[PDB]
């Protein structure tokens, strides 16, 4: 509307008073998705964009907030005439949702940078006409729920928004940009992406939101990010309430990444009488498991950030491993370069980098070094084997010879008493199977107390040849 009861908690003048707007509007039939988000956008503008004068929380007063909801409300009924769009049985079409994607996209600055941070949010659209590309997805969303199409819900998979809509929810459109340069398939279906077993759509285990786990996501989309080297504590403590609101009244059920991000706030500041973060990035992977086929990667990289983080490298090299585990049954395909940036960063700077400081402290002395520890050698193995097998059969390629120097240098961090721990087992303390052929060639080189470093390269490049002088 805004309707009288929506009304009533204004001004809203701290964190708690926004977390009762939450709580109100999560007890309602459909939670107002365009007022949440201008309130989360308005209170992030002057908590981490504009701080001027700031005392102690921005006052979110109705007549600011009524103004911004008329201006987005206005723009959208104004511009897309549901007379043109008739709807057959309470769902939408095709027509009418790339109308409203069409709508938002020409509303948008024709130049601007679109990974910027604080430009997520309907405030930002309204107040600078600037959206990122998940942002864009989450409007049209929004403007659907305000022109009454009560089917249009958001679609998320690790790295990229569209909708559902239709019949049962059963279509999907494409109605935002993602990454740079690849030309947008706005209006289209993702069932080719779902069909070329990219990661990008996550052989369709992706998410289909109702509209409480809409709300969850633009409270992970909260950036309490004031610069570099600084957060705002009144937005972590702001997203952090949030998000246990949506825990308690059971919309994080089917939402992993959201998990994580709960899990990261706690390891910051932890909530006393909470769950530990341990617990929480536990159950990421197990909401995974349970709703989406155990197809995601992010809830164990989640986990493996923590480990790392925290020095427990064994358990962080045991996540990496499983990270690959599940990449193994993708195919690696034009845009889904992110992944790939994920994990040649953990093959290539971070895991060499735990690795340099074990070695460290093993020469000072340390007992239970993963250095020593055979598990560890295998969950390395199988970390390499998935990125291994990941690679067959993807119509682009994932290692080259960047990669191989990496894995000589960490394979050289154990001794070869302790490689020579590690049982590899064929198909047909530790055991360990390799399920890529690279891995499954490389085996004899493996436990040598020399490591074979031009053999190594050749295998795990497929290198065919050597220098002629
Ligand atoms: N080791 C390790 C490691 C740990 C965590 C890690 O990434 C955790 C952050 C994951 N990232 C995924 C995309 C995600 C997001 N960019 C996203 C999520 C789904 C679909 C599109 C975009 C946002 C979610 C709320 C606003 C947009 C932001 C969080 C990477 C490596």
């Amino acid at each position: 509307g805004l309707k009288a009861a929506q009304k009533t908690l204004f001004p809203l003048r701290s964190i708690d008073d926004v977390v009762r707007l939450f709580a109100a509007e999560l007890g309602r039939e459909e939670p107002d998705l365009v007022l949440l988000s201008l309130v989360l956008g308005f209170v992030e503008h002057f908590l981490a964009v504009n701080r001027v004068g700031l005392t102690y929380f921005p006052v979110a007063d109705l007549s600011i907030i009524a103004a911004l909801y008329a201006r987005f409300t206005a723009q959208i009924r104004g511009a897309v005439d549901l007379s043109l769009y008739p709807r057959e049985g309470g769902v939408s079409s095709r027509e009418l949702v790339k109308k409203v994607s069409d709508v938002i996209w020409n509303s948008l600055s024709r130049s601007y940078f679109k990974d910027r941070a604080h430009i997520q949010s309907l405030f930002s659209f309204i107040t600078g006409t600037k959206l990122d590309s998940s942002g864009v997805a989450f409007a049209v969303v929004g403007a659907c729920q305000a022109l009454g199409l009560r089917d249009v819900h958001l679609a998320l998979s690790e790295d990229h928004a569209w909708v559902v809509f239709g019949p049962n929810g059963e279509q999907t459109a494409e109605v935002t940009w993602h990454g740079k340069g690849n030309e947008d398939r706005r209006g289209q279906t993702v069932n080719a992406g779902v069909a070329e077993r990219s990661w990008l759509y996550l052989k369709g285990s992706y998410m289909r939101c109702d509209r409480k786990m809409e709300v969850a996501f633009m409270v992970c989309a909260i950036n309490p990010s004031i610069d570099l080297h600084t957060d705002s504590l009144e937005l972590l403590q702001l997203q952090q309430k949030l998000l246990w609101l949506l825990y308690d009244l059971g919309h994080l059920e089917r939402y992993p990444m959201a998990l994580g991000n709960l899990a990261d706030l706690e390891e910051l500041e932890p909530t006393p009488g909470r769950p530990d973060p341990l617990t929480l990035y536990h159950k990421g992977i197990a909401s995974a498991k349970t709703y989406y086929r155990d197809e995601h990667i992010y809830p164990y990289m989640y986990l493996a950030g923590y480990h790392c983080r925290n020095r427990n490298v064994r358990e962080a090299l045991q996540a990496w491993a499983d990270t690959a585990t599940v990449i193994q049954d993708y195919n690696y395909c034009r845009e889904d370069e992110e992944i790939y940036k994920e994990f040649f960063e953990v093959a290539n700077d971070v895991i060499p980098n735990l690795l340099k400081e074990a070695a460290s402290l093993l020469e000072a002395g340390s007992q239970g070094s993963a250095l020593q520890d055979p598990e560890c050698f295998a969950h390395l193995l199988r970390f390499y084997d998935g990125i291994c097998k990941w690679e067959e059969g993807s119509p682009t390629p994932v290692l080259h010879v960047g990669w191989a120097t990496f894995l000589v240098q960490s394979l050289g961090r154990f001794e070869g008493q302790v490689r020579q721990k590690v049982r590899i087992v064929s198909v047909p303390g530790p055991v360990l199977t390799f399920q890529s052929e690279k891995m499954k060639g490389m085996k004899e080189l493996l436990v040598a107390t020399k490591i074979n470093s031009s053999a190594i390269k050749l295998q795990l490049t497929a290198q065919s040849q050597v220098q002629m002088k």
